[PDB]
């Protein structure tokens, strides 16, 4: 089955929506989900023919772009492609697993037993049951990778690489080679998250005491934390995820710093107390995405399990590095307080609200053994399918000596290192990214 | 008592932050407020003596831009001035009215004195106490108001015209000359709002059916809304002011049609019902701001008031067009339902869960009849100080009959008519508005 | 004692000279030296104040830029700076070492007791001496240096800091902290100059065999070569060194295949025997520069050493990679010729005419310790004036590791790693250079 | 017989190689001869149908263009046309007459025998020869020639019309319409020669000294001259002929200043002579090109013969001018000293290295009558094929006046004259010379 609607317009462009109707494993004809796409072009080429470009998003959870106008890598992109973003399993508009429609299930158990099938590997299956049917006698498209999109694209290379006529990869290199790589991961995760920690202090001098102030009060407090407009706590552990996007992201300095200014609230009526303010509770549980997109906490460690479980491995490996990452003692020994990111930990399962029914859940996840495989390292070692891509030198996500070792198995990859953007880097000026990696593989700067 | 921070880095801009202490209510010498201005400058110009400029940002109760790179109008004004921005009375770091400062008073009567000091006329005395310490001899300077930021213009070119330079204004020319204009205004305000629901249903067909059947899931739940996670509640009343926004500014009709793709959840499991989704839920309780900045409630009417109570007058004149605008009238006779915007209710501060103990005083506001007035049109009739105003001829947010008519009182005014923007314009392209309105000024484009 | 020309004129630039007479040696009254260098200004600026910037040729050996427009970074420079380019003592029109010159001397041991005078820490002192003299109110001055002129630089930032407002580096990081680093960076440089030579045979598949039938005919050639035109001799060996500009820089590949197209010469009469061209033993003749810039063969080894002797350490590591790199074994065992790096031999003053009578005062400089240090590692960790650098990733000349593990040192360095260009990356794309790295330092990329 | 390689890449732009087998002469066709053309395109375009350019090179002797990027009139051409590089019979791959392949032949007459089948008639024949089996439907082409490319092209519009599409010329317009015009050219050409001289030390003052003290420096050592590294000797008449390219292009005038900057070896020990450099005998042996394209010398002033011999035209001319162009009377009378332009003396065989062995074939060539028409007046005073000419009105190469009668015989001609480029130009500013002279053809700029 597939259906399709008429066009429409955004300013500078014409857009189109594609449903399909596949497998949930493809061991079995049944049961079904819905899978959507939708079709992007510049003004005036609806009826066109032109090659194909498919985006992958980046992250476990995240969906398609859904654009308000042209502009960045989509505007240069349909200068050449007809583009195709593409919701991932279980999140956007293709069968969306929210946190209410999780609750459809009366067990753990079951559970976890679907949301196992929501992975990698099946992302890629489905992209392959698209092209056949979406593109002109099915021939091979162009795709871009970002963060986790890069992952599913190396999965594309190890599985099913006829369908590929050029791969263009950003910030999305894995690891391979294997049982379970995260221990090596989260293990290097600390030391750029400590450099970017650095690296904000020496920017802003005066937060130092202002982070102190706030972990004191969420301590004295009489549960260790505070109450957030939504029911769930705001703790010492919580105020430490602030870095995920806030020390990662293009923009994350400067956003941490305007709103670590609104802190406390002002004395109006004397004799009143000094307080945490309800426009900083209310911006923290707005800042975070976990009650909203919650597969980018339950199947996040699972993108590097290729044959063993991870345990946790995160929350374990934390304990190498807490005399430094503990908040308690900093404030005790006047250190600043460290924050963290693109890592998760059991306690969010007790402090986000919106995440409270699928505790046990993620242990059956966390648990699990028998992994199927994501990549095939003798493929790669004899790949025929050009592939670029763009290395970032200090990003947080991804860690820059496990790309640079698994380049190495990759026949024909081109790539440039640079130390100019942060992992954010498609969006923030994409569009001389797409121009950079489209000319290593067109030929504009031929082997150098 | 004036203090000044160290400067700091954006990406292309330097910032710096100035506080300083104010009498409450200018007729006494206390109790005090703490005011807070930001001045910016672009690279290497940190002690260059240049003319200075501030911004008069555009809502009752808004924090003013907080920059997190050059690129904009800012960019543009750097150029030739030391941009400074004002956060007004209540609204950013000037002793913010939030939720939890506002639960400080101790009864209704006197929140509600306290409140009626946080108007335009107030809001002018501020700014003539700053330039005085701030700038260079006292010179004048130049002011450059966004929407309700040009109500505060009029003021000014009232009250103290010696301090300005010159005077930009983008949207932001008040009707003038009745004891209370708010009647006025909200009689235009329907007939705008009429007609650009016309235009998104002209441009979204298929949205028709899916307000319709929420409105009527809406309607049939238990006492009608839905619970948000919050504690509000999603009547097809709250459904109805999704469009305050959604229809007046400029990405507005994009991004409305994206939230209404995301209504139900899927049926994951056999006999599961049909069901609002968490997401939709989600969006529609981040979409609005009146918990963020409950000032923009409170004194929204207020501002239209010169020795008349306004009495809820956006809930009278619904009453005149209940016949197009009753949600439960249009499921019925299948019409279109239509939303709202710019105009405030009497119900949302029982529905709104952050508003729930501000009803009391929002009523001592409403009935309030004897407020000051904020201009003075003999003055406005002999005025010397050069303005420039950007009109945009299909405003919903302030309606073009009204300002051409008070655009006759402004003895020496240019303004520049146009279609081609909606009112968040200074935003969208404002390298241009400004370009545009200092060509009017300046000679480069004279009269004609 | 110091003297100025009158200005002249270039298409967009105006030039001017000024001649400075300094010690040969500091710590002693005489002999004395003349050092040469050229002020340059954009079209009637040549009155007016601005900040100085000096900028540090990149080659040991090499005269200054000698422009004949405005263009590339001297275009740029110019529109903020008073451009000073310096011939460094022994080159250029600075007391010009050149290879009739040297033969005044009527020993190699007078010979190397003159040499060891041009070093780097001297050039600094040279650079000091003319500031001084030169800057109005003997003010700092910012310091440019592509390739030994960044070795230069750090020497400028461990002795005389007081100069300096601030630093630029391009491609010129050197390693530090050994008695001698030659070992390190050759046992480095094998494997980049590996590297690049499977790039270019990866290219151009037919130069395989060209090169193998080439080294054949001159293997079979009386001594195992053919003589130049100026009574030297290429060998395999000889041939080889091809790789010093032919591999390491921004247009090398694209000169070597059109320079290996033209090895033989046709039969124009019958009979006549098959024999290797004129243009091609021209060609090869006029390719490199030790011909015309001795010193860079002299000195070369001698900047990496601090109280150690060097001993031929490039001739001494090859030996460890002999397999691969010779290339007599290469056409017995069936596998391409490798060119070589910037790197010097014991035979290349048996081979190279212009080298032959130095060969007595190249073995008293290469066996020579007690060498004057040039780094202050304990001044550069707590360094304060600002230092930005261009590090390139796959540089053939400054090995990545050994520059990456160098800036940790520096207190305060912006270093900016990328792929995009090789160590010529001031020459082509120049521009951008200067740009970027003075944006890291001015304030239009602060820290992220 | 024709054959054809693989495609190879540089930046932007795709290269391809053809090798033809032609005649030596085509009135007996035999012996053989090989001719090379390099075609050019565009990234992505190898097999796009689009018309075809062919390029002359013209210098009698130059290799053809050698591009290592897509920069100057390539890249330009290559918006429109398949571009053909065609290096001309004898030089560069087509059969090089190298100093070392001229040997080869057992005697003089053998030599001479030769050489006359190297023309510029015969170019044409080569270029017709290709056309028929290079371009598709052996269709016709536009042609483009710089200096002696053009001189190629009216012999193109005389003999073979059929094939052009359109001719460009970039100051290749010769005079025709006598025996031999090499006598009116030089008699032209010295009287250009002094006034570029008068520019010179107009700009440069302070040379008059320095060309003086060396003129006398090399008439006083022994035997009239100083010994060259390869074997050849610096008399003062040889110093004379840098002004060939060191007054008639477009870098020439701040090259031959540099140079002057280094003539002397400095005194490093006390007593040591004063003393030409060893770097300014290396770069004078480097300036000129009479080692490296003998053909350059041999046939130059064979093209401007159509029936009588040239009998060594610009050295008999050169007596009428003898009264300052003499440098020892210039040295004797305190005048400045003159450098020649393009020409060639019977003393250069005796002078510079190479040439020595074809001294007497030379002579052989210089008494030749009975060489074959060039020209053919009573077709081009009725050509209807469109020309477009680039004429530089201070031109060193072609003198202004003979273009202008030239230029009254080609019937449809549309020249433009610029005093804005020097002979050069083509090289300088070769993107809008291709657009302006297209420009004329195409209708941009009609008859005016």
């Amino acid at each position: 089955e597939h259906v399709t609607g008429k066009w429409f317009s955004v300013p500078e462009l014409r857009l189109r929506d594609h449903r399909f109707i596949v497998p949930l494993d493809y061991s079995k004809s049944s049961p079904k989900i819905t899978v959507f796409a939708r079709e992007i072009v510049a003004v005036g080429k609806e009826e066109q023919a032109m090659p194909y470009l498919l985006y992958l998003q980046g992250g476990p959870g995240f969906e398609g772009p859904r654009p308000s106008e042209a502009s960045g890598w989509i505007q240069r992109a349909c200068e050449e492609f007809r583009v195709v973003l593409l919701d991932q399993r279980g999140t956007g508009l293709s069968t969306p697993l929210t946190c209410s429609s999780m609750l459809q299930f009366k067990s753990a158990k079951e559970l976890a037993d679907y949301l196992v099938h929501f992975r990698a590997d099946n992302i890629v299956k489905d992209a392959e049951f698209i092209r056949v049917r979406l593109v002109p006698k099915a021939d091979p498209w162009t795709i871009l990778g970002q963060s986790f999109g890069g992952f599913c694209a190396l999965t594309y290379l190890s599985f099913a690489p006829e369908g590929l006529k050029q791969v263009l990869i950003t910030g999305g290199i894995p690891p391979i080679g294997k049982a379970c790589t995260a221990d090596d991961v989260y293990e290097a995760g600390f030391e750029q998250v400590a450099r970017q920690n650095e690296k904000y202090y020496k920017r802003f001098p005066q937060d130092i005491e202002i982070v102190r102030e706030l972990v004191n009060y969420l301590a004295e407090s009489e549960g260790g934390g505070v109450p957030l407009p939504s029911g769930g706590i705001l703790t010492p552990k919580g105020l430490q995820t602030l870095g995920l996007s806030g020390l990662g992201s293009s923009t994350g300095f400067e956003r941490l710093h305007y709103m670590l200014e609104r802190v406390w609230d002002p004395i109006l009526v004397t004799g009143a107390p000094k307080c945490i303010s309800q426009f900083f509770l209310n911006a923290f549980e707005s800042w975070h995405s976990f009650d909203t997109n919650p597969l980018y906490a339950l199947l996040h460690e699972a993108i590097y399990c290729e044959g063993a479980s991870s345990g946790w491995s995160a929350h374990r490996l934390r304990d190498k590095y807490e005399y430094k990452f503990d908040a308690m003692k900093a404030v005790k020994e006047s250190q600043p307080v460290l924050f963290t990111g693109e890592m998760i930990f059991p306690w969010m399962f007790d402090e986000i609200h919106a995440l409270k029914p699928f505790k046990a859940a993620a242990d059956l996840l966390a648990k699990k053994e028998d992994w199927p495989p994501l990549y095939d390292v003798p493929r790669l070692q004899n790949n025929k399918v050009p592939v670029a891509a763009a290395v970032y030198y200090e990003d947080m996500y991804v860690n820059f000596k496990l790309v640079t070792e698994t380049a190495s198995h990759i026949s024909g990859i081109r790539l440039w290192v640079t130390n100019e953007f942060m992992h954010s880097g498609l969006r923030d000026a994409g569009r001389q990214i797409i121009d950079h990696l489209l000319g290593m593989i067109n030929g504009k700067k031929p082997l150098f």
